[PDB]
Formats: C-alpha cells, sequence, structure tokens
C-alpha cells in the first residue's frame, strides 16, 4: 500500500526497509539519526550506549539503520515522523523516496 505521513514505521516492508539501509547507512547517517530522535520529554530516545550498540551491528555484516528502526517503531512513530527528521538533519534522499512531495525543494 502505497505510503502516507500517517503510515507507522513499523508497517514498513523489507523492501523499504533495505532501501532506507542504503540511503542512511553510509557515512554515519544512521548515527545523524539516531541522535535526533527525542522523546516526548525532549530528552534523546538513544544514550551514547545504545548508540555503540547499533554501531557494533557492522561488523556482523548488520544494518544499523534496520535495527533503529525496528526499536524506535515500537512506539508507534510514523513515516511523517521520519520524514521531518531526515529532512532536519539534511539526509534529503530518504526522505524523498518515501514522502517526495514532503521534501523542501
Amino acid at each position: 500500500k502505497p505510503l502516507t505521513p500517517s503510515t507507522y514505521i513499523r508497517n514498513l516492508n523489507v523492501g523499504i526497509l533495505r532501501k532506507l539501509s542504503d540511503f542512511i547507512d553510509p557515512q554515519e547517517g544512521w548515527k545523524k539519526l539516531a541522535v535526533a530522535i527525542k522523546k516526548p520529554s525532549g530528552d534523546d530516545r538513544y544514550n551514547q550506549f545504545h548508540i555503540r550498540r547499533f554501531e557494533a551491528l557492522l561488523q556482523t555484516g548488520l544494518s544499523p539503520t534496520c535495527e533503529l528502526l525496528f526499536d524506535w517503531g515500537t512506539t508507534n512513530c510514523t513515516v511523517g515522523d521520519l520524514v521531518d527528521l531526515l529532512v532536519q538533519i539534511e539526509l534529503f534522499a530518504p526522505a524523498t523516496l518515501l514522502l517526495p512531495d514532503a521534501v523542501p525543494q
């Protein structure tokens, strides 16, 4: 089904998750995203030790972006939330992957 801002991250299909990984895992994109995600209190959702755990996934050939999205997706955050964060951290390519109309041009 076509993505909308309301789609939950936990419902994204394998294909889109893998492609998001291709855009976000390189060049510490996943770490920019991980640091940017806030709890409702405004506090960081992920501390340095959470981030180190995601980092260690490279190198068993695993994707930190996937782990991050799987974990964060347990909060019922949405494609809209993710696109806001991607625009904020200037990872425009995966933003356009998900919601091309939501991206500043």
